[PDB]
């Protein structure tokens, strides 16, 4: 369980920062709502897909979980890799999540808690 100031410096020491140009403040908004700061986050969708780790990322399209049929692997990783402590492949991962054309309206806590609002807040009186 990261802080958040923790978690703002990790995001920008693996390349988050400005990534696809959002701003580090839309990545930590967005964690917060997807997973609370925890690597450890998992949750089952409606559709038997699950949500991975920091960042929620679904075995539907992106990674492996060995329980969601007819599902794509698109970061070649276990899903289980977005569970660490190291958030490396999350961040990996969600550089190419981003970059597919819908930037991070991929996110729904991000769309909805997170877009229009003020999101540098979420970097205030960080060391990064
Ligand atoms: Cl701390
Ligand atoms: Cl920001
Ligand atoms: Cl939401
Ligand atoms: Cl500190
Ligand atoms: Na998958």
């Amino acid at each position: 369980v990261f802080g958040r100031c923790e978690l703002a410096a990790a995001m920008k020491r693996h390349g988050l920062d400005n990534y696809r140009g959002y701003s580090l403040g839309n990545w930590v908004c967005a964690a917060k709502f997807e997973s609370n700061f925890n690597t450890q986050a998992t949750n089952r969708n409606t559709d038997g897909s699950t949500d991975y780790g920091i960042l929620q990322i679904n075995s539907r399209w992106w990674c492996n979980d060995g329980r969601t049929p007819g599902s794509r692997n698109l970061c070649n990783i276990p899903c289980s890799a977005l569970l660490s402590s190291d958030i490396t492949a999350s961040v990996n991962c969600a550089k190419k999540i981003v970059s597919d054309g819908n930037g991070m309206n991929a996110w729904v806590a991000w769309r909805n808690r997170c877009k229009g609002t003020d999101v540098q807040a979420w970097i205030r009186g960080c060391r990064l």
